């Protein structure tokens, strides 16, 4: 038989291991020749594997690189202007790679150039609340200071935005052992911890879903009109650079001014974690100087796009997509994901060679430049937006398959919950102590749902990966799944470091490649069901259940201000009414879905299921974020990695007691309630009888 | 048989006559009780006629009415402040209607209140070019003047916008005999001409597709959040009032200052048509004073929505829609259209009673508040946008069926050209001298295509009627057809006057109701084909042909500035490339459409045809006009009634030699070329093989 079991059984841990090794021997930085060569290799193999067509789709997008002959670094400078301490020019390369060329040194992609000199202020994680605590409670002024922040908790682009708005003249990002060194585990290469010389690379843009900073709305094709740099989307206005904890300790140890306000501000280094500004008495005349000479340049990038044409509904697309570009070797990020995609393609191709095709078309993508702002997936979706609009069933992401070895981690639309519960019940758990048990059992035991007793936890989709354009801009049902640790937004210790290698994975994360195999079964299984099930495997009732939970939650936030709700007549009745109607109508649609040989009614009904995620899109977008159009979900305005529910109302209520004109502020809360109630009702009505 | 011939044969001139009489005995002004009663009558009869469901969809929208106890008028005032001449408080009512109550006096809907006093300047038609001629050539300054303009040539809202931007402190609109009095025909009631006391009503908004000024983007439902009046969309900032030519003559006769610049500025009254400012010597101290006390108020409006469920594709919608609200009796506008819709419903219902259903669902609409800004159609489409998005096959408009008795007038998407040529070849001409000939023959003879030798003329869709939201915002293939005169944007003489009655139509326009019947056959026939043809009756090749014509035209406009095109490297090569590709791909799609028993391929192909108009929508909209999203067509920025092709490039090039920063201006031309080439290519690719 050619069924899901046939598909699943053909996947091999040994193949994923071979592919990972193959993808991680040299760096594959976006816009470099080596990453163009890997793209051509993948294109060739996907053809070999049996796909109907495999093309490269290229774009010319803004990237950012250090200057090879003028290196980035930070100094402590004395009053004579002598640089008495300098941060490292590169990470000590790992054993056996000390002669690899073209390892990009640590840098913050898209930093402007500058050489600012000033006094340090330590801002903890540089979160919105950390800056509130500094300015409002401690009365510390960041204007014209160099801010030093530890990595972790939120997307680093939000840190930089926050520092900029606090008036900082530069930002130093560092990895604190508190966040990147697990107690009792050894540093790379003897364990999976971050050494003192390790540094996390990463872009610091605030693109809000725009894609290439120069071409928002349109693909960066060969005739594209580009904004000038001054009008580019999402570039930081102050220099930024990351460092490791050996260098950070040297910068923090001399810090004076005010004590940290509490223990949540102290990391694990042997320093007081004084907030500053500036150094204690003896060193009060010393300053910190940054030297940043990185350049932004328009650079060609290449996506590989593989097609397996559907036998029955070739105009319905199930997409499996993940990126290929890496900061250095990409041992976990992304090649642990890409190796799984490669094996999934191989298995689907094996079935195809025996005469099978999926019912719907499957598209497979190897995205470029994800590390520089989701650029490859976003440009391709801008180019193909009308096709995706009208034909996109689902998008399944495929970055890193592992970030730990503890249990499954799934983020997806409520429309895919039942598909995921059902599939994981049919898969074997790879976990020690659960041999003979289902993945559903071990996942549910290790990651219990807090909201829904007895179920495993499934999180909201945020952003910070390639599903963003498909889900938040276009409204195509999306999901992702990976193995994870027991710090959820911080990354694993070696994240975006030179030390993230094949050996890291083979020695410390997944020696038998059983977690990679489990994740290939989950991702590949989801794609298989989505592409082959006669009725799309979406349960609208799961959306009704979460909508009620999110409505309760947003109402509860507003109800912290009962006087204002009274004064301005702020009612959530419309939103609860719309959610009630969505519940009722979804329940009736489910009955019809059970109760209909008629392919028009079937496809009519499958169209209603497909367009249900689409119904949550508002073509006007969210306030000042035109590329975030989903009304139920958006990346949090304070942390791109986290999803926020009813984001328009949430941002309207955020810090509302601080707004100078409460009448206007509460008016805008009421506007967002109306938009949310309307969109929920309109989405519900897509499920009503069509005539 | 139940075929188109059965449908067509059931339509009766005698029925349309009875319905017109029924719809025109009392005024049906939007937001009044009488128009709510007509809505309920129509709802009842559509049910009686056999539709599956008929509902009222209501909205609470901003309307505008004169103050019943404080009437609008204009004076000439002497230096003592004595009002020595006053304009009329009402039109002399027509014979037999002198005791009808609730005839709204002439007024400009949505004028603000005010009593401005000042000197007159005569601005011809108040077109963009008339103001260029005044300010640039004649050096006349409208700042703080009261402008008097004749009606005609462009939408009156554009006149008012133009006067406002010229700094006028008020606008007087009048009907000149040159534009509203046909030589050798008698005044109402003895002929169809405008009497000296007649006045054209009409709104003066600049909504740019927004709908209700208070709720742009969202339906004005019972929980809607409304903008405050200061932030409302499209309201004029200066008072405006219309008058007839007896009153206009009194205002113009004393005008001094400069002579008219040429004969195109002179109407037919016995006055010099001096441009002013102010009156000649003896009267130099006299001034004009307006008194406007109209109020804007949120008022309930009601659409009637009738459904005839499709037998095979109930989730595909063909819409026949036209308005019901009128300024006074609506003898032509709209009830000549509504009476035709009513008979079309009756005929479709007759077939339904015998067991027939159309293949696709037909929706029938009686829109409210069209006269106040397309409010009823626009709110309903905002409410139902997701359904319309994904299911809307076509919209056929149905305002006035006649505006003359000479020949057919058709405006539609190129996708409907072939449908219209084919249908008109199968219909009998109602024209004297063409008995026994087809409507195609008489139409082609009387209205030859200028662009396409041997074909009849088909015009672009502009706006100023209820198809606007469906076509320019949502991208649903649209069309309209009516009988017309041999002045195309000016209106017929009695347009929006009290004199537009049943008797006007029965006595002077269409005594035998044969033109109404021909138009019922064209509109009803188009709906029938669209709702019943197995393959959607759209020919993508006709789009390819017009796209080339529009590309040539826009390139030719740019080529008036060859030095700048050289200096700024302005190339249209991308747009011509995209049009060439669209031509090639459309030709190949047509072949496949000919060459495929498979309903999935059929519906796959019908979806490609349906979504082809949709592919021209840009979700970012046109510059500062977010509700005009179609990239090929938009209402002209200088005349809402006229369609403009490649509007984004056209507006970028318009008056470009006057821009202060040519580098920036030509940059924006290049941007619009890129947007246009991209959208044309993307539309083409919706017709490629889907996988
Ligand atoms: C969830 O679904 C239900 C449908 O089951 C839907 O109920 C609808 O609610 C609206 C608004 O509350 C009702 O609107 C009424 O409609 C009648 C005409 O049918 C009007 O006469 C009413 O207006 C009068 O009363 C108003 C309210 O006090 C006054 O402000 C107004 O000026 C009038 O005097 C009113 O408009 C509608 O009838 C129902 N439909 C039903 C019950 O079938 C509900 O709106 C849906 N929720 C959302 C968020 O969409
Ligand atoms: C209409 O349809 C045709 C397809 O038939 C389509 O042709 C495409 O044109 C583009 C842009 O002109 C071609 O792009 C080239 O692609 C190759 C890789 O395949 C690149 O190597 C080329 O780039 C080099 O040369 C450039 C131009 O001088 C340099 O600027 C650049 O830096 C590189 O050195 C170039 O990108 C594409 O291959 C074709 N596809 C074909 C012929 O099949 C055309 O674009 C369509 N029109 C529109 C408006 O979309
Ligand atoms: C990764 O695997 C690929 C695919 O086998 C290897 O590329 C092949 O290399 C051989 C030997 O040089 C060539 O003959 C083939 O043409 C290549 N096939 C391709 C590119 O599809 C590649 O060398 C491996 N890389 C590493 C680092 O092991
Ligand atoms: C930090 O790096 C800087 C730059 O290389 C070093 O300063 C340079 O030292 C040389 C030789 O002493 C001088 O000729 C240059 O003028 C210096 N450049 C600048 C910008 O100061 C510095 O010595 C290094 N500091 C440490 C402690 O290693
Ligand atoms: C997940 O599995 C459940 C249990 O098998 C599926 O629910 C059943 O679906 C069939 C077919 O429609 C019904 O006859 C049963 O009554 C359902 N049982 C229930 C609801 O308890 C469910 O459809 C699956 N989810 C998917 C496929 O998305
Ligand atoms: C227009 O025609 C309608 C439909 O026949 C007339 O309305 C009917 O009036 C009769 C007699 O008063 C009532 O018994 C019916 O209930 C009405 N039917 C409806 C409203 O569907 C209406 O009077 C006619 N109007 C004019 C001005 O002739
Ligand atoms: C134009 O209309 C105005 C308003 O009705 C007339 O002016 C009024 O005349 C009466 C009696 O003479 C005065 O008591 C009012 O004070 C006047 N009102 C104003 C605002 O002036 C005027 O007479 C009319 N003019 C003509 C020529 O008919
Ligand atoms: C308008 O009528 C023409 C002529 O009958 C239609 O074109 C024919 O369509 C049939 C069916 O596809 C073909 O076999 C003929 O070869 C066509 N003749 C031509 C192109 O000259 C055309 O399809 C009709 N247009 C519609 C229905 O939109
Ligand atoms: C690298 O640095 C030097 C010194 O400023 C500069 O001249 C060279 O052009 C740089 N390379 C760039 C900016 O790409
Ligand atoms: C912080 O310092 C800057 C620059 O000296 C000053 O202009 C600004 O007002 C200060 N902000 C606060 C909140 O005190
Ligand atoms: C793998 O699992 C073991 C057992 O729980 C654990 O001790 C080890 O830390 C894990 N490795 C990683 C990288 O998480
Ligand atoms: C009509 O005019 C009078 C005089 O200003 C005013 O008091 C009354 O309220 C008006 N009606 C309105 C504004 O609706
Ligand atoms: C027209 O008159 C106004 C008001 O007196 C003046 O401010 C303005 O500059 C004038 N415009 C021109 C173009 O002369
Ligand atoms: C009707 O047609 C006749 C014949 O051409 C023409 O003289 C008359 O003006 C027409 N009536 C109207 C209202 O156009
Ligand atoms: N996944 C990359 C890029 C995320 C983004 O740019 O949104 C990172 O977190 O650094
Ligand atoms: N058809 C009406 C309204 C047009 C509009 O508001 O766009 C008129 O021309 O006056
Ligand atoms: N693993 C994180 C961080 C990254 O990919 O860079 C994510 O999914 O976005
Ligand atoms: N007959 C014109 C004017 C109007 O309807 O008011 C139109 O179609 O828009
Ligand atoms: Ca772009
Ligand atoms: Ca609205
Ligand atoms: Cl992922
Ligand atoms: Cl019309
Ligand atoms: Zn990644
Ligand atoms: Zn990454
Ligand atoms: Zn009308
Ligand atoms: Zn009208």
């Amino acid at each position: 038989k050619h069924n899901m079991k046939a598909f699943l059984d053909e996947l091999k841990a040994e193949n994923i291991k071979k592919f990972l090794y193959n993808f991680t021997q040299i760096p594959h930085l976006a816009g470099t020749e080596q990453n163009f060569q890997l793209a051509k290799q993948i294109q060739s193999q996907w053809k070999e594997f049996g796909l109907d067509s495999v093309e490269l789709a290229h774009y010319d997008v803004l990237l950012s690189y250090p200057n090879k002959t003028h290196p980035n670094y930070i100094s402590i400078i004395n009053e004579d202007g002598n640089e008495i301490f300098n941060t490292s020019l590169f990470e000590p390369p790992p054993p056996g790679y000390e002669n690899v060329s073209d390892i990009v040194p640590p840098f913050s992609a898209f930093s402007p150039q500058g050489m600012p000199e000033g006094d340090l202020v330590y801002v903890n994680y540089a979160r919105t609340e950390d800056f509130f605590k500094l300015e409002r409670d401690m009365k510390i002024n960041c204007s014209g200071k160099i801010v030093i922040a530890r990595y972790g908790k939120v997307f680093r682009g939000n840190k930089v935005k926050n520092a900029q708005l606090a008036g900082a003249k530069g930002v130093i990002l560092y990895s604190d052992p508190a966040d990147y060194f697990a107690p009792g585990v050894k540093s790379y290469p003897d364990g999976w911890n971050l050494p003192g010389g390790g540094v996390q690379r990463g872009n610091i843009l605030n693109l809000n879903g725009a894609g290439d900073p120069l071409t928002p709305g349109y693909p960066a094709n060969e005739y594209a009109y580009r904004r000038g740099i001054a009008e580019a989307v999402g570039l930081p206005s102050i220099p930024v650079h990351p460092i490791g904890y050996y260098d950070a300790q040297k910068l923090l140890e001399k810090m004076g001014g005010s004590a940290p306000p509490d223990s949540s501000w102290r990391g694990s280094l042997k320093v007081p974690y004084n907030v500053g500004p500036g150094f204690t008495g003896n060193f009060s005349t010393q300053k910190v100087k940054m030297h940043i000479h990185s350049t932004n340049e328009v650079t060609r990038i290449y996506n590989v796009i593989g097609t397996l044409r559907g036998a029955v509904e070739p105009d319905r697309y199930v997409i499996l997509g993940g990126h290929r570009d890496s900061w250095v070797f990409g041992g976990i990020d992304p090649q642990s994901g890409a190796a799984v995609v490669h094996e999934i393609v191989r298995s689907f191709g094996t079935l195809k060679k025996e005469g099978w095709r999926p019912r719907r078309t499957i598209l497979f993508a190897s995205w470029d430049a994800e590390e520089f702002g989701l650029l490859g997936s976003t440009e391709w979706a801008e180019e193909n937006s009308r096709l995706l609009q009208e034909r996109g069933v689902a998008y399944i992401n495929a970055d890193s398959s592992i970030e730990g070895n503890y249990t499954l981690r799934v983020d997806c639309t409520p429309l895919m919950y039942s598909l995921v519960y059902n599939l994981t019940k049919e898969l074997k758990s790879p976990d020690e102590g659960f041999e003979g048990k289902s993945l559903y059992e071990s996942w549910t035991k290790k990651s219990p749902s807090p909201e829904f007793s007895g179920m495993p936890r499934i999180s909201k989709l945020g952003s910070g990966n390639d599903f963003e354009v498909f889900f938040q801009r276009l409204g195509i049902a999306s999901g992702r799944a990976r193995y994870t640790k027991n710090n959820k937004f911080s990354g694993y210790p070696l994240y975006h470091s030179v030390y993230e290698t094949y050996e890291l994975v083979e020695k410390f994360y997944d020696p038998m490649f059983k977690y990679h195999l489990t994740v290939a079964q989950v991702r590949g299984g989801m794609v298989f069901e989505l592409a082959n099930s006669i009725v799309l495997p979406f349960d609208c009732r799961d959306y009704a259940v979460v909508l009620r939970k999110y409505a309760d939650k947003i109402y509860s936030i507003s109800m912290k201000h009962p006087q204002e709700m009274k004064t301005y007549s702020v009612s959530f009745d419309s939103l609860f009414s719309a959610v009630k109607n969505f519940t009722e109508i979804a329940s009736k649609f489910s009955e019809r879905l059970q109760d209909f040989s008629n392919p028009i009614v079937l496809r009519m009904m499958n169209d209603q299921l497909m367009f249900l995620e689409r119904a949550f899109i508002d073509p006007l977008g969210l306030p000042d974020r035109p590329f975030y159009r989903h009304v139920i979900y958006a990346p949090s305005s304070h942390n791109k990695y986290a999803g926020e529910s009813f984001p328009g109302i949430y941002d309207a209520l955020f810090d509302i007691e601080s707004k100078v004109d409460p009448s206007k502020a509460w008016g805008e809360v009421k506007r967002q309630i109306y938009v949310a109630a309307f969109t929920v009702q309109a989405a519900a009505e897509t499920l009503s009888e069509v005539a």
